[PDB]
């Protein structure tokens, strides 16, 4: 199937990209091209072309003969020229000083840009904005990459310093509209989905979770290609929660959806509250047994209870479904602090009686990795079902690896982070955070840091808004002075490395900010608006500025702590808002 071909693929282009974020030197940009290329031109067949099938089976409406002739033939030469290009940067490498090989890869860069101006409307034919979207993210992306390499080499070519400031005012220009389409059109097709029925829910998150993967997170990474903004390696985290289907069984004999509730009460019961960055920590699930004449029966999850932790904060327990009476006949206690569990087989059971079924998971087998020392270990649920129809849900057809080069426990890219569920039918959906995310908020000293604020240890929690579509995560927002959480850090040597800091944010008013290090301030200033007053739906990519501070200092030790605080806003007028988005730390030499 196409949907799993193309989730697949879009994972692994946003695992390699992550992995040479910000870097400014030839080789790793070479090496970059050439994994790129191999991904998105195998031969033989068009990587595109599964893109679109994506897409139309999430939404099931089908591009026009005509649009979809044309995208498929403009991006097998935009392959083609994409080799030659390749080629002209390897003859470049090994030969800088020739100039009939700097002509060559010039004239290879022109020919691309060129292309991609001419190319990009074919990928957002209207009627077809939606389906063509997860083409149009990765063309987008590639366009943003090749004038990213005018910033870094254009000098070197020749190019003057015109055409070099045309080419970085051209890729401004076009980060924020490329990132607006993809939010705007993310959107409207998700907004299409929403229906009554449960079947229509599964759909709909179905579209959310292969769009986040698909759109969202490589448009989230768009801004890193800004070299004047990010002049070295840069460490991206996408907060996000995904969530993978519903674990009930799915057929023609019968779903799980068939007599469920309404699609509202599925979002609202499915989907977390809004809450700040966490990891599972525990989990108990309890058993219940349905039973049909003397040999079929079906023991199965009918509640659990589960604990989870913001970095360094404090642990929160929640219960769902039945955790108690004469239908428990089995508990199982699991516990998951510091694991990542990457991989859940999980068998969705049917038990057939003479006049119902009885839907309910049978065996969740959950492959865990510690990736402080790489300790690997199975947690396996499975009281004992007989006689039963089942279905195996393997989340690695939602979330796969990054690559297959690799063994799944080095490659994965998201860890289960929760659990919930709803009763009658008994059907868990399992969320998950992205690998790029870590666990102990690391600050590094040869890198630019980015830390997101939803990895506070505590304080308030995102509000309801979809903000973070632009983000990779959720903002905290203020409609009045207060602060964001204690944000718990791990600072890698040497101490003595100093740092500054700025912060990305939005807001309709003007307002102070400081920069609490340790308990103590270290930064203080004053931050105009940089949007109008409007509802959230309405804030666009160039809504979002740096809140930037150039006095450095330096952490008290390995172990410390940054809080965010917001103050003194010029209007309280109804609308008045802040939101904080990250910091990035810079080490400053």
């Amino acid at each position: 199937i196409s949907e799993r071909d193309a989730v697949k693929t879009a994972i692994s282009l946003v695992g390699t990209i992550l992995g040479k974020l910000g870097v400014p030197l030839v080789g790793p940009i070479v090496s970059l091209y050439s994994t790129l290329i191999d991904v998105l031109w195998p031969g033989g067949k068009s990587q595109w072309e599964i893109f679109m099938e994506q897409v139309e089976a999430l939404i099931n409406q089908k591009i026009a003969e005509y649009a979809r002739a044309k995208a498929l033939a403009e991006l097998e030469g935009l392959g083609n020229n994409y080799q030659l290009y390749l080629t002209a940067l390897e003859e470049w490498q090994e030969n800088p000083s020739s100039t009939r090989v700097l002509r060559d890869v010039r004239n290879r860069f022109e020919i691309l840009d060129s292309l991609f101006t001419q190319y990009m409307p074919s990928f957002r034919v209207t009627g077809y904005e939606v389906p063509l979207l997860s083409v149009y993210a990765q063309a987008a992306n590639l366009h943003l990459l090749l004038l990213k390499d005018a910033s870094i080499f254009g000098e070197e070519w020749g190019f003057s310093t015109t055409a070099i400031n045309n080419y970085y005012n051209r890729q401004m220009s076009l980060i924020a509209q490329y990132s607006d389409h993809c939010v705007q059109w993310y959107r409207t097709g998700l907004d299409r989905l929403k229906g009554s029925n449960a079947k229509q829910w599964v759909e709909y998150n179905r579209f959310r979770r292969e769009m986040t993967l698909s759109v969202l997170d490589i448009m989230t990474l768009f801004p890193m290609y800004d070299m004047r903004t990010y002049p070295m390696e840069t460490k991206a985290q996408l907060t996000r929660e995904v969530y993978t289907d519903p674990i009930g069984a799915i057929g023609a004999q019968g779903s799980w959806y068939d007599s469920a509730p309404s699609f509202n009460t599925l979002e609202s019961t499915f989907i977390r509250g809004k809450h700040l960055f966490d990891f599972i920590t525990r989990l108990s699930i309890y058993t219940g047994r349905s039973s049909f004449s003397a040999s079929n029966y079906l023991k199965k999850w009918i509640g659990h209870q589960i604990s989870s932790q913001p970095i360094g904060g404090s642990i929160q327990t929640q219960t769902y479904g039945t955790t108690s009476g004469s239908s428990v006949i089995a508990t199982q206690q699991i516990g998951f602090t510091g694991f990542d569990v990457y991989k859940t087989l999980s068998t969705a059971g049917v038990l057939f009686a003479y006049t119902s079924k009885y839907y309910g998971v049978s065996k969740v087998v959950f492959d865990a990795i510690y990736p402080d020392n790489k300790y690997k270990t199975t947690f396996t649920y499975n009281p004992g079902s007989e006689g039963i129809g089942a279905q195996e849900k393997d989340s690695e057809v939602e979330l796969p690896p990054e690559t297959l080069d690799q063994p799944n426990y080095e490659a994965y890219s998201h860890r289960l982070n929760y659990v919930t569920f709803i009763r009658n039918p008994d059907v868990p959906v399992f969320s998950w955070t992205h690998r790029s995310a870590d666990r102990t908020n690391t600050v590094y000293s040869d890198k630019i840091t980015q830390i997101p604020v939803v990895k506070a240890s505590d304080g308030p929690k995102p509000s309801a808004n979809e903000v973070g579509h632009y983000l990779g995560g959720d903002p905290i927002s203020f409609n009045s002075s207060g602060s964001t959480g204690v944000i718990r850090l791990n600072i890698n040597s040497p101490l003595s490395q100093k740092y500054r800091v700025r912060i990305r944010y939005c807001s309709s008013v003007d307002f102070d900010l400081d920069v609490v290090r340790g308990g103590t301030t270290v930064n203080n200033g004053r931050f105009n608006k940089s949007a109008p007053n409007v509802g959230w739906q309405s804030l666009k990519y160039e809504n979002f500025k740096f809140a930037s501070f150039s006095t450095p200092f330096t952490f008290n030790q390995a172990q410390d702590t940054l809080k965010i605080s917001v103050r003194n806003f010029s209007s309280i007028v109804g609308g008045s808002v802040v939101y904080i988005d990250r910091i990035e730390l810079i080490p400053v030499n």
